[PDB]
């Protein structure tokens, strides 16, 4: 329990909250206006987070280190931190503004029936193999950093003004979708319906495990962010799943797709595929900008 200031902490007087978009699980998200938080950009459109002004200090801490977790990643299919304000109160980061917010409420919004529905309709093939290879890329990016995500899944990807997927700002829907969750005593918050067999089995998290999660976010887009074995219960599922079950493909899933979430199944965690052979098998059929932005065909990769 200790915050120190650093070079992304930013002066209260650059930040407006303007509306609020969504409470996070430890506090309310706004949008805001930054200004001059951004190298060349006089004003910035952000997200900015906050604690719920029940918090204690140390709780404002641990806000804070959670949050910091992001500073060392640059990724274009990655949620951006932008800046922190530490000093004083409320507490606050400040992030890339993703304007049509995270992809499982994004997702039930196009459901035919939604009382929200864009007049979007569902994505095309072409759509979810772009979305796939912006995820994938996001997951290749942090994964050749050695971080293990643990929570993938479409709450916890967010959906960008240009429609770009990105992997979202971390661990901010555990309220929202709070019945996504299973508390288990000793680990935690338990996203049981998205996690591989030997984490259920062992408390394990590995980019093998993230992959898995990869390829239950694929049926999530597939299906317009049906529960994943729906009437099933927390631990139904835990132990279906341990004992070799995983989720059957949702009507009129396009083969393609069908395939990648066969591979992400695989009860052998080793004979997963890494996400940057996930990008590989999609390169050939993505938006011409995806080369200039994409981790995968970066320097740094
Ligand atoms: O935590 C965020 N970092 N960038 C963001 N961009 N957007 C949202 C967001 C959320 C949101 C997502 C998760 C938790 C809380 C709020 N809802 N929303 C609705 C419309 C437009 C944007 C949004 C949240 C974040």
């Amino acid at each position: 329990s200790v915050y120190v200031p650093d070079e992304w902490e930013v002066s209260r007087e650059k930040i407006t909250l303007l509306r609020e978009l969504g409470q996070g699980s430890f506090g309310m998200v706004y949008e805001g206006n930054a200004r001059d938080i951004i190298k060349g950009e006089a004003e910035t459109r952000v997200a900015v987070k906050t604690v719920n002004e029940s918090a204690s200090l140390r709780e404002r801490i641990e806000f804070l280190n959670e949050a910091s977790v992001m500073k060392g990643f640059t990724c274009h299919h990655v949620v951006r931190l932008l800046g922190v304000v530490s000093k004083g109160q409320p507490t606050l980061v400040v992030m890339e503004l993703m304007a049509h917010g995270d992809l499982k409420s994004y997702l039930r919004s196009l459901r035919p029936e939604a009382e929200n529905n864009p007049g979007r309709p569902p994505p095309t093939l072409q759509e979810m193999i772009q979305m796939a290879a912006e995820i994938a890329d996001g997951m290749a990016y942090l994964n050749a950093k050695k971080f293990v995500h643990r929570d993938l899944a479409a709450r916890n990807c967010m959906v960008a003004h240009d429609f770009t997927v990105k992997i979202g700002d971390f661990g901010m829907t555990r309220d929202i979708y709070e019945t996504d969750y299973y508390r288990k005593g000793g680990k935690g918050l338990l996203p049981v319906r998205w996690m591989a067999p030997e984490s259920l089995k062992d408390g394990v998290f590995t980019t093998s495990s993230d992959m898995w999660s990869f390829g239950v976010v694929l049926w999530e887009i597939t299906s317009l962010a049906e529960q994943p074995y729906q009437g099933l219960s927390n631990e139904q599922v835990l132990k279906f799943v341990m004992d070799g079950g995983y989720l059957d493909q949702p009507d009129n899933c396009p083969e393609r797709v069908t395939d990648l979430m066969r591979m992400c199944w695989q009860f052998n965690p080793n004979m997963r595929p890494t996400f940057l052979e996930i990008v590989n098998l999609l390169k050939d059929d993505l938006h011409p900008s995806f080369p200039e932005v994409s981790f995968f065909h970066s320097e740094e990769n």
